[PDB]
């Protein structure tokens, strides 16, 4: 039920919190070393999702959840826009090269299209990657002001592989986005697996903040 | 001078042209295979410059340059908008994980800031990149409807390394950007020393279209 008056610019902040400190176990060092793909987002209405847990990724998702392609996901989107009219515009950040870093990007979101989501792919990993689904930057006839998330890692649903470097192994039959946690997966050999923690630390963080470019 | 009444927006579209068929020696197939980073660029005027041939880079671009960390790069083109007037807008597109792939993104132009420049940064590499210099897009009181050009690679003269897959050896003193040719640099195992060849085919393509 937003009524925002008029639309509204945000920073988009992304900050990747994958250090060796903090998530020791199997930390990629090289070929190739801990990083994170582009940044691809959206700002859209409820009648698009670009992924939601317990539900299938697209083959556009598949493709940069496992190999960081962005192109088909992007003519998703677009493709998404000119059926249903439900995206207002779609937006990037350069990728950061290393475990932790920071990128950003400048999106814009309207009362009709005022929920912003997107992806980064985690580097190396079989189909893990971060995001937010669906983030309302609406309050009624409000903008809210600043949004800080915690993020942690997401399973596609699309590769078994059980190790950030382990080879491809298709999942068949394809299974659904499911959340990683320190406990689940359930295994030694799994990479996010640490039973002495009550649960992951965040391993990314996004900042969307209102801009203030004009009154 | 550019008397366009109103902005325009146009979408950019990269493609790679980096094949094996095309360009044959040393070709990055594996840790990591032959890439393109995300792209980054800008809506500009003539008071700013994110690089150009014989000129030295920034810090920003440097580190974009050599490990394709954009962070600094972002940060120099954010300030300059706010600082100096001399930024309309920045604008980028995702990374293409493929010599041959393609990428795009949408960007504004207006009377005050007509030019558009952006580096796309070769994986791997020692400091080499693609990218265009300050294209105008306006044309008096008209836009441009399209624009297309062929690009070929460029040193940012930070890293001496001869090959792709080179480890990273610090060029002392730094040298400015040099466009690199199938003639020069002339070492043995340059990678992109073609000595048979009158020139390099393009290794990218990009083009611009009002929208
Ligand atoms: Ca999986
Ligand atoms: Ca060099
Ligand atoms: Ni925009
Ligand atoms: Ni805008
Ligand atoms: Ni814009
Ligand atoms: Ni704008
Ligand atoms: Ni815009
Ligand atoms: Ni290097």
């Amino acid at each position: 039920i937003c009524s925002a008056r008029a639309p509204a610019k945000y920073s988009i902040t992304f900050t990747g919190k994958w250090s060796q400190t903090a998530f020791p176990k199997q930390y990629p060092l090289f070929r190739p070393p801990a990083q994170w793909s582009s940044l691809l987002g959206a700002a859209h209405s409820s009648d698009y999702s670009m992924w939601r847990k317990n539900q299938y990724v697209s083959n556009g998702l598949r493709d940069f959840a496992e190999r960081g392609e962005a192109w088909a996901l992007m003519k998703e989107i677009e493709a998404a826009g000119e059926a249903l009219q439900s995206v207002h515009e779609v937006f990037s950040a350069p990728a950061v090269p290393s475990g932790t870093g920071q990128t950003s990007a400048e999106l814009e979101v309207q009362r009709r299209h005022s929920l912003v989501s997107f992806v980064v792919r985690i580097v190396p990993s079989p189909d893990w990657f971060v995001g937010v689904d669906s983030l309302d930057l609406c309050d009624g006839d409000r903008w809210r002001e600043q949004a800080a998330l915690d993020l942690y890692p997401y399973d596609a649903g699309t590769d078994s592989g059980f190790t950030f470097s382990s080879p491809n192994f298709a999942t068949i039959p394809q299974d659904t986005v499911t959340e990683i946690t320190s406990s689940s997966p359930s295994h030694p050999a799994n990479s996010f697996y640490y039973p002495r923690l009550k649960a992951l630390p965040p391993i990314a963080r996004v900042t969307l903040l209102r801009l203030r470019q004009s009154p």
